[PDB]
């Protein structure tokens, strides 16, 4: 009983921490080495982010020079930037690589905020399902006797509160993030 609620918030607070690094991952005005973690490359049969394979310095708010931990891949990095989604283009000095970030056309801008809202919907469904889940193992511990009725009924109060309360952060996530989209 309250094994279920206290698992539930946890499971929640998760959620909203999955849900802030996945919005922060979005392209935006104001580079970030969040957009490349989710770019990666073939490295020796399996694939790892370019965010394990080399060091990020963002220089301008509109520049960022990257730095392999290995010189020879430099170039197979290069080649990843240069297929992303992201839109930009690379170089390289030969040991490092520079990165101009373009503006956001603004086409581009109402697309990814579409993106940035229907990250929120995921995370919020699945923090519904986790309410679920504790939701419908309160109504167990009511039909088997487990627990009084009064005890469960003030869980299930909790619960939903609870719910709401991350459902409304994740909100919040998504009109800060499409705010930062739209100046």
């Amino acid at each position: 009983i309250d094994e279920a609620l206290f698992d539930a918030e946890e499971k929640m607070e998760k959620a909203v921490a999955v849900a802030r690094d996945d919005l922060s991952t979005i392209r935006t005005g104001r580079a970030n080495p969040g957009m490349f973690s989710r770019i990666t490359i073939d490295y020796y049969g399996a694939a790892t982010p370019i965010t394990q394979l080399a060091s990020i310095n963002v220089p301008e708010a509109r520049l960022v020079v990257i730095k392999p931990y290995e010189a020879n891949q430099l170039r197979a990095i290069e080649t990843a930037i240069r297929n992303s989604d992201l839109g930009v283009n690379p170089t390289n000095d030969g040991a490092l690589i520079r990165v101009a970030v373009p503006q956001l056309t603004e086409e581009r801008r109402r697309e990814l905020v579409k993106q940035a809202k229907h990250k929120g919907e995921e995370a919020k469904v699945s923090v519904r399902n986790i309410r679920r889940k504790a939701m419908e193992e309160l109504h167990r511990i009511r039909k088997e006797g487990e627990a009084g009725e009064d005890e469960v009924g003030r869980a299930e109060k909790d619960l939903d509160k609870t719910t709401h309360q991350y459902v409304t952060q994740i909100d919040e996530l998504v009109k800060h993030k499409e705010g930062e989209l739209l100046e």
